[PDB]
């Protein structure tokens, strides 16, 4: 069983036992000049934004986006399970010019991609939300350990005892790399607010100027109602051994403030008066 597994360390982080074994083929991984990497902790945002950027380098064109499921347009670099995927091989296989997804907290982050002096994407979401999306993740994304009750997951989120470690630790220090390499850093609550905004952030970054009607494509089919019923984006092509979407739906509200409808209001004061604690050493402002 590959599936189910507790996590296992690697450089101090809890990840999927099946990294951890292949972790020197993820670490030697080959970047390019010209990739866009795709950084997020898990649940703030990643397959909206490959979509968006998917859609970006297709100039809007839907069919195209449909050619394979997200993540094989948009390869997972570091998942590998023996059997099942291997994201630096698929990578490996991609030509140019590749888009890379990424969990890794800045300091396990392939040396080449600093290297290469690659574009970088990071996307941050407000942390209650998170928890609330990665709880139910957990359920349905089977190479997960058990999450067991609400409770006992959110206890783990606070305490960093989760796949890919602490999202405090993951945001704060992408935050601080932004002084050191080119990396474009939103927020997932900006996009659910203004997203003709933020494409445009993306496209000023990528350095391409397009005609209004494209943008206007890219928007409308990266909203989450097209998205969510797009099985090359929704995640319904998985192995079902993989995610069972009965458990819970891989586009599951696309909200902001979902965290409301999870939080006890004695978890929220006690997630407040950590969280206060632990992001007192950065800048970071977030919107719940
Ligand atoms: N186009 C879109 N608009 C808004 N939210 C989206 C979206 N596509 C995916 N999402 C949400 O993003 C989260 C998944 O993040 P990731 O891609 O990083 O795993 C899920 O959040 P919820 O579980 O809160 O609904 C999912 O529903
Ligand atoms: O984003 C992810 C994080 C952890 C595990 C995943 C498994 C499948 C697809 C996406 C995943």
């Amino acid at each position: 069983d590959v599936f189910r597994r507790e996590l296992v360390d690697v450089e101090g982080i809890p990840l999927f036992w099946s990294i951890a074994e292949h972790w020197s083929q993820v670490e030697s991984f080959e970047a390019r000049p010209d990739d866009i990497l795709i950084s997020t902790y898990p649940k703030s945002g990643t397959t909206w934004v490959s979509e968006i950027l998917d859609l970006i380098y297709n100039n809007g064109d839907a069919e195209k986006c449909k050619r394979d499921a997200i993540y094989k347009r948009v390869p997972f670099m570091e998942l590998i399970i023996p059997g099942i995927t291997n994201g630096v091989e698929m990578l490996n296989n991609m030509p140019s010019p590749r888009i890379v997804k990424t969990h890794l907290p800045v300091q396990l982050l392939p040396s080449s991609f600093w290297k290469n002096d690659c574009k970088i994407i990071y996307v941050a979401r407000n942390a209650k939300d998170v928890v609330v999306s990665y709880y139910y993740f957990y359920q349905m994304a089977k190479i997960h350990p058990e999450p067991g009750t609400w409770e006992e997951f959110l206890e783990k989120f606070m305490a960093g005892q989760v796949s890919f470690g602490p999202w405090y630790d993951h945001v704060k220090s992408w935050w601080e790399k932004r002084k050191e390499y080119r990396i474009l850093y939103l927020f997932y609550e900006d996009m659910k607010e203004n997203p003709k905004c933020e494409i445009q952030k993306i496209l000023k970054f990528l350095e391409k100027d397009i005609p209004e009607e494209i943008l206007n494509k890219i928007l409308y089919h990266s909203s989450f109602s097209v998205m969510k019923e797009n099985p090359s984006a929704n995640y319904t092509t998985m192995m079902k051994e993989e995610m069972d979407h009965s458990v819970s739906p891989f586009m599951r509200k696309g909200i902001s403030g979902d965290w409301k409808n999870q939080f006890t209001v004695a978890q929220y004061e006690k997630f407040e008066e950590d969280y206060v604690k632990k992001m007192e050493d950065s800048t970071l402002k977030f919107r719940s």
